[PDB]
């Protein structure tokens, strides 16, 4: 292990989040959110900041290989939806990579590049089909 | 999609994510690059934050599915670790369940149970290591 990032949570779906180290403190918040005046997060959305942020890291580290500087926004979209084969449910996401003034053909490689490296895309690969776009 | 979460990431294992609802808006900071002290989150860190939340939430689920109310505590830990199948990198995750006042045999039962409803679970199946522990 390279390092070991620890977070609790007590409480469920109204629960709360704290960091180990306390960088993240959060409140967990259900669909009402903003009816019932409360602020937080949830797990997808924990999901999309994660994947994101890994994903931006694999971006540059395929790049870096290729000596290559990427100035990059990636929007993570991490989707909750019913799973028909249990009555329970699962994860959608997609990626939408802003790759600024890097040729698209060099763009369309790394990307590519990315998501074999990418831990989390390592994680969910065949259980969860991330779709990945270019803009 | 039931719900969509968004969250962007600027750059790569430096960089930045903010949510879409300025909930989460932080610098991501590896633990084995932060020589300077800096303060921030990081994939992992989100990942266990996520999955405890997840997790916790799956647990009171199929706890008040039993019957049972429940009071959860859970610490989510990811490890950063080498993978040695590509020279590249993966996650290790354990979660440590704290379910005070209850009987670990119906407790190992609902942690069971909660692995299998759990999301995160279904994403991550059969690609990390996930251990589940009591106490």
């Amino acid at each position: 292990a390279l390092f070991t990032a620890k977070v609790t949570a007590r409480g469920g779906r109204a629960g709360h989040i704290t960091s180990d180290d306390g960088v993240l403190d959060f409140d967990i918040v259900m669909p009402n959110a903003a009816a019932a005046g409360q602020t937080g997060t949830n797990p997808e959305q924990l999901f999309a900041a994660g994947y994101a942020a890994c994903f931006g890291g694999a971006l540059e580290h395929v790049a870096k290989e290729q000596n290559i500087e990427i100035d990059s926004e990636i929007e993570g979209q991490v989707s909750l939806m019913k799973d028909e084969s249990d009555g329970g449910f699962k994860i959608g996401v997609t990626l939408v990579v802003n790759t600024k003034d890097l040729d698209r053909e060099k763009a369309q490689e790394l990307v590519n590049a990315a998501h074999e490296f990418c831990p989390y895309s390592k994680a969910t690969r065949g259980n969860v089909d991330v779709k990945l776009e270019l803009k």
